[PDB]
Formats: C-alpha cells, structure tokens, sequence
C-alpha cells in the first residue's frame, strides 16, 4: 500500500496556460486547460482524449513544446498520445508495448529524448526511450533490475544525469542513476534507508540538488537530499512533522522557496513552506481548508503563483491558488474523476 | 546605412547549474576574466575576478550546455571563432580551442531542442554564418555554413516556444530583419524577412510567459521600441510600439518573478533608468524611472535564484558595479572591482 495518490497530472504549457489530465468514470483520459495564461483564468471544461487506461495518466512536455501523455492500457502495455503541434490537436493513441505494473514516470534527457520508467511483472524497473529528440520511433524495452514496491519517480540532476527513486522491498527509499547524460550506463541500486509510506516526490533545488519527500512510518512528511549539487553524500532523513493522510505534492514558488501540500487528518488541505528564501527554514503546517478526497497536485502558473488541485467530496476537481494576502476560496472545475493508479 | 550601434553591454551573464550568477568580460590584457557569486542569493559575496586567459577581439559570450557545463565563445586574434568550456559541470575549464571560420561580429549562441549548441556570427562576406555541435553538448562541431543576408549589427538568436531557433539582426536599410528554422534541430531555414523600423542598437530578444518572441531596440529617435509575435503565430508581428525614453546605450531586458518584463538602459545623464510592466505579464508599461549611478556601458540584467533582478554596468572607474531589487526599492550601487573594456567586434 501507499498514501492516497494525486488524481491529476498537471503542467504549465508552452503558451503559459495550465493543463490538467485525469481519468473519468469511463476510464478515458480527460483534460482541462486555462484559456488565458494567468491565475484565475477561465477553463476549457473537461473533454475526453478517449482511450481506456489502467494507470494514472502522466503528461510530459517534449523539448519542442508538444504535450505527450503516457498511461498503461487494458492490455498492460504502455500507451501514449501526443500533440501534433503546440496549438493543434492530438495523435491517435499508440502502443509502446511492454507489460508494466506501475504508473509511468517520464523525463527528457539532455539530448531531448524522452525516457519512460515503469515497473514490470517481475517487479524490476524497466525503461524505454525515444530514439531521437522529441520523436518516435522508440527503443526496445530493457530492465534496470531491482525489486520495487511503489510507483517510481524520475528527475534529472544538475549535470544532466537522470535519477530514478522508488520504495524497495524493505520499505526504504532506493535509487539508481545514469552515470553520464543521455546514457544507457547506470549505477547500482543503492538504499537511502528510511521507511516510506507514500510514493516519493523528487524536486531539484535552486542550488542544483535533488531533494526527495515522502510520508514516513509515523505519517509525518519526511525529506532527504543531496548535500552537493548533483552529488552525494546525502543528508540523513529529516522530519517536516505533520500528520498526513495522502501523498505529498511539492512545488517551487517563483523565488524558489519550496512548498509542500498534503491532505490532513481532518481531510482538509494543509501546507508548509520555506520562509525567507530557498535556503530558509520550513514553516509550521497550516490549513487551507476544503474537504478533499485525493492528494493535492501543485503547480506554479504563468503569473508565478502556486495553484493547487484536489478531488472534492462530489468527485469533481477543485482548485485554490495564492493571492497577495492569502489563498483564494476553493472553486470547482466540475468533472467526475477516479484514482486509476496502477499501484495503490 | 548605419555603421554604429548604441553602447554595448560590458559583460555576458549566466545562471550556473547551481543557481549562482557568473559574469564574463574582457580585461585590459584582452583576456577573458570571470567572477561569480559565492552563494545563490541576492547580495552574496563574490569570488572576485580570475582569468581564463585567451586574447579576444569580440565580446566573449557564455552559454550553458544542457548538461550544466558553461561554454564561452569569442572571436580570436586570427578572426576564427574560439571557445573554452567546463570539462565537468561547474568545475574545471578546458584550454581555448579554435572552431575556425572567419567572423566579423560577436557570436550568438542557442541550444537546439536536441541539446546541440549552435553559434551564429557575421562572416567575412557580411552574411550570417553558423556552426553547431554534432551531438548534444559535445564536439566535434559541424561544417560552417551560410544563411546569406547582409547584416550590420551583432546577431541575436532565441528559440520559439515550438523549438525553432530564430535569429535577428540589423539590415543594410537599418531595419530589423530575421530568419528562422522551419523545424527544430534542422538546417532548413526560412528566407530573410524584414520587420521594418529603424534600429540604432543591437536587437534584444526575449520569450514572454505566453510563448512569444519580443524584440527590443533603440530607435532612430533614441527611444526604446519593441515589437512582438502575435498570439496566433500566423505570420504577422505586432507593428512597432515605442516605450519612450531617451537612451544612450543598448537596452537590457529581464523577467521578474511573476514574468513581468522590465527594461533597463543608460539615460542622457549617464544614469541607469528602467521601465517595467505593471500588474501582470500582460500589463501596460510604466513610465521611466532613474536608478541613479553613472555608468559607462549598457546595463546587463538577470534574475537571480531568489527571484530578484540584478543589474550590472561598468562604472566611471571601469570596474563592474551592481544594484539589485529589494522589497522596497533598489540597493545602493556597489563595486565588484575589475578593469573591463568593450571588445565588441561591432560598435
Ligand atoms: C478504436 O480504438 C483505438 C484504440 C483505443 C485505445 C484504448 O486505450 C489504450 C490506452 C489501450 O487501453 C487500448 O487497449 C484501448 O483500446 C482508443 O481509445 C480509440 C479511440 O481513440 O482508438
Ligand atoms: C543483492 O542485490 C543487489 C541489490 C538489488 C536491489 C533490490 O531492489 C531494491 C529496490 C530493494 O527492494 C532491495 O530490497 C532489493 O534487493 C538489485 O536488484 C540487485 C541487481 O541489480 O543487486
Ligand atoms: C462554506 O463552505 C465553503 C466550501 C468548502 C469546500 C469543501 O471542499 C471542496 C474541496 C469540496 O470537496 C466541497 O464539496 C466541500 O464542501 C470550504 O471548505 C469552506 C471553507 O471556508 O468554504
Ligand atoms: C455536463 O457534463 C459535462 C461533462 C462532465 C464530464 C464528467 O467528468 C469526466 C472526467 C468523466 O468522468 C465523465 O464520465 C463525467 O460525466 C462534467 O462533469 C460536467 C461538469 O460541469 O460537464
Ligand atoms: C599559448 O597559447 C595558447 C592558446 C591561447 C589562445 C589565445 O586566445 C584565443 C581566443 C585566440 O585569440 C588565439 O589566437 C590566442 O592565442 C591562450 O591564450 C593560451 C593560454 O595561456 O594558450
Ligand atoms: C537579393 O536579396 C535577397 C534578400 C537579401 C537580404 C539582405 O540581408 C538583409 C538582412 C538586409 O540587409 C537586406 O537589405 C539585404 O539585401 C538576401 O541576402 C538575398 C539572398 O538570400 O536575397
Ligand atoms: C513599418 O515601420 C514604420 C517605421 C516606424 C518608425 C521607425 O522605427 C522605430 C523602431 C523607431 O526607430 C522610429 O524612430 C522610426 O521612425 C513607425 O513606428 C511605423 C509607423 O506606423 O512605421
Ligand atoms: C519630465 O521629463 C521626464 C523625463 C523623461 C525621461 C527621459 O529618458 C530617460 C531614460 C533619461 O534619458 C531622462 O534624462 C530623459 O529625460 C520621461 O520620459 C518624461 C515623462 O513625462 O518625464
Ligand atoms: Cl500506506
Ligand atoms: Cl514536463
Ligand atoms: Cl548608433
Ligand atoms: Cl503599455
Ligand atoms: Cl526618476
Ligand atoms: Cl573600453
Ligand atoms: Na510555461
Ligand atoms: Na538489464
Ligand atoms: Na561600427
């Protein structure tokens, strides 16, 4: 098991509008986007990209601006659908084959080739890549071994080497990395210890260090990081306190202060944030109210403000964002969303 | 046909792989020197100046590879394009090496969507020539090739929100001209096209929060002018609009935390002045305001790791001086020392 998942995948697109992808009651992928590149913009409303999915769908932006959505299909293969251009429509759904048993995790190599990581039926971490920048065709599937028990998450280091994180069979946080950018050469699997009870969430700090967040065995939010830009040694685990009842979501304010969000024991949204600067101490947890039924999903918009999405008690997606003085009242974006996470 | 441009910037600035500001300029010895923040925060102490040696006959221009490695390009004493690079991300530097060619402008650099750096410069024949890395963030480099044209300023390159590189330069009729890749990563380019106007500076290009290119340049009336792609990207640009002012240097433009553009230029009194969008990145421009100082170059503007604009400019003592945004105002001008010269291949 893992902490309740994020229900949507969201990005700030090439034209500065937020765009969210979720799964409907019909198992199709639906999406919704801002009309305008600003906090409080009207929304398109929900429209279906069709498909039938059996994981969380995850959107990623190609290095040419085009959105591409990845999800497991009803045959357990990895499937995908992409924009034909940044302000045009979408391709047909296409299979990338394989048999997978987690949500896909996606990142762009420094050379522009997307690389997708997913758990296999043998519980090892598998991967596949675009053979040339922001384009098909793709490589064949290969394994990076291990035995993982959570959805994997990938990020890139400040020197260009991808690094993948996942919970191990001992419930510790484990990781593996490219030994050079764009490479098929990887390190050994190594343990960062800890006991984690959510999927990991990985971010890069302003000063070039990977930092991972997860719920711990005590249901507090815990975090651990590289002590040097793109290098070990790692810190020990440190608690950010709280008692959280979902996965956390983390995003950067426009000044690079990190801010974490999670559902609390009263089912409200709560958050804690760095104060003063991106090197400063973390605040106490404070409530943003609401009554939520998923983990929150956080993103910085084109006005440099954080916006947070979460499924509501009616199964619609609701939204709250930063104001000068505070946060805005919760508003509904409608829809009926389900948690399709391949690992729960 | 103009053979001059507004006074240039004195340094090339970059945000490092670990979020620090690092600047590059030319010493009185004609070597490339550099200076960086100790820490990624507004008001950090600086390392002080250290030499990367070389002997340059252009402005040296830094760019950051997609693997985090800094790379500096400069015209050499033999008029070839030369470069020097970090051998590892944020660590040691290579020796200077020649990429050949015969160039007659400062170089301008961008990364393609596939991670290949591509360098543009005016040639001996006055056309725009170009050369690229053959593989992502690595040598060896391609053959030199021409994009034709006849150009009379330093070129400036930027990338479209769909990954197509686009180069801008002054033409023989003093207008702003441009040329673009027809696909990302490609050697297929459009023809040269005119955006009209009269420009009296190098063009300055940026990408807005909503994914459009916008170009700024001093006009024939010495005001700051700008022009932009439209939201439909359908061929037409906006037509030129004045931001007024009377400026005596090239402009610098950067994005604030919230993506509001902000422009900087020297005034008739040799102070730094600035004008900014208000409310949002779609908002209207303010009137000009002085940031005082007495400066002897164009300003160079950049946003730091705390989300604050920092602005550098050469001072009356030929040292590099610096002022930054505070919550309230802007900080007093402070000196980073050094003795810098303007080595621009076109002035
Ligand atoms: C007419 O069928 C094609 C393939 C469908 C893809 C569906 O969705 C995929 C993700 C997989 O789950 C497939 O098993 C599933 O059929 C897709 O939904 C449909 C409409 O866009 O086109
Ligand atoms: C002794 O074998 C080492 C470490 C293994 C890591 C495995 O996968 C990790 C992610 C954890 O679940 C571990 O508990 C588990 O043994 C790993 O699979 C193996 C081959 O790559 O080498
Ligand atoms: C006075 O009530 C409003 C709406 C509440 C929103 C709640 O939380 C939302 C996220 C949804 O789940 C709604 O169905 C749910 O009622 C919200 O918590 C409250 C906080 O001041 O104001
Ligand atoms: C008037 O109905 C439209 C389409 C609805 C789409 C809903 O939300 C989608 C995500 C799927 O779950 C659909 O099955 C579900 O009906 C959506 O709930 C509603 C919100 O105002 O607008
Ligand atoms: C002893 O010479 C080598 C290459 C030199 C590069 C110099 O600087 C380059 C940028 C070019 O202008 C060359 O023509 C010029 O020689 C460089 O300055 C020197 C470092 O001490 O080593
Ligand atoms: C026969 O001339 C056309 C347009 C030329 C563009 C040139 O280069 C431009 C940048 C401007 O300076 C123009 O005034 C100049 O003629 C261009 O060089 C030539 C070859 O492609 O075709
Ligand atoms: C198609 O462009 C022309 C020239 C423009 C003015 C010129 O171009 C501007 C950029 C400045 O340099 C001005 O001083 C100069 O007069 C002028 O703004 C415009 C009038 O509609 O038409
Ligand atoms: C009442 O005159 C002021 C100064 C003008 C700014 C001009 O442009 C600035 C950038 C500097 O060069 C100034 O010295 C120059 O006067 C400014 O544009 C004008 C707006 O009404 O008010
Ligand atoms: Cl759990
Ligand atoms: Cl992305
Ligand atoms: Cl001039
Ligand atoms: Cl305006
Ligand atoms: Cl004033
Ligand atoms: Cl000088
Ligand atoms: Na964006
Ligand atoms: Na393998
Ligand atoms: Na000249």
């Amino acid at each position: 098991t893992i902490a309740l998942s994020e229900i949507v995948s969201v990005v700030n697109t090439s034209d500065g509008r937020l765009e969210v992808f979720g799964v409907g009651t019909d198992k199709a992928v639906w999406h919704n986007r801002q009309m305008a590149p600003h906090t409080g913009s009207p929304w398109s409303g929900w429209s279906s990209l069709k498909g039938q999915v059996t994981s969380k769908p995850v959107v990623y932006i190609n290095t040419d601006g085009r959105l591409e959505v990845f999800a497991r299909g009803t045959d357990n293969a990895l499937w995908h659908i992409w924009q034909t251009a940044t302000n045009a429509g979408w391709s047909n759904w296409q299979s990338l084959g394989g048999v997978i048993t987690s949500n896909p995790a996606i990142y762009a190599n420094t050379d522009g080739r997307l690389e997708v990581f997913a758990r296999g039926a043998d519980n090892a971490l598998w991967h596949i890549s675009q053979t040339t920048a922001h384009s098909g065709p793709w490589s064949s599937w290969a394994s990076l071994n291990g035995v993982i028990t959570s959805n994997p998450t990938v990020h890139i280091n400040s020197d260009g080497r991808l690094e993948v994180f996942a919970r191990g069979t001992d419930n510790a946080l484990w990781h593996i990395w490219q030994t050079a950018p764009d490479s098929n050469l990887w390190s050994s699997w190594e343990s960062l210890n800890g006991i984690i009870t959510s999927d990991p969430v990985v971010i890069d700090t302003a000063d070039g260090r990977l930092e991972v967040f997860a719920r711990g065995a005590d249901n507090a939010l815990w975090h651990i990081w590289q002590t040097i830009s793109h290098s070990g040694p790692w810190s020990g685990w440190q608690s950010l306190n709280g008692v959280i009842t979902s996965a956390p979501a983390v995003a950067k304010n426009c000044d690079n202060r990190l801010e974490a969000f999670a559902r609390g024991t009263d089912n409200a949204l709560w958050h804690t944030w760095q104060t003063v600067s991106h090197s400063g101490p973390w605040s106490s947890w404070q409530s943003l109210n609401g009554v939520i039924t998923s983990a929150p999903t956080a993103v910085r918009d084109a006005d440099g403000r954080l916006e947070v999405f979460a499924r509501g008690t009616d199964n619609a997606l609701w939204l709250t964002w930063q104001t000068a003085s505070s946060w805005s009242p919760w508003i509904s974006l409608g829809g009926v969303l389900i948690d399709a996470s391949a690992i729960k």
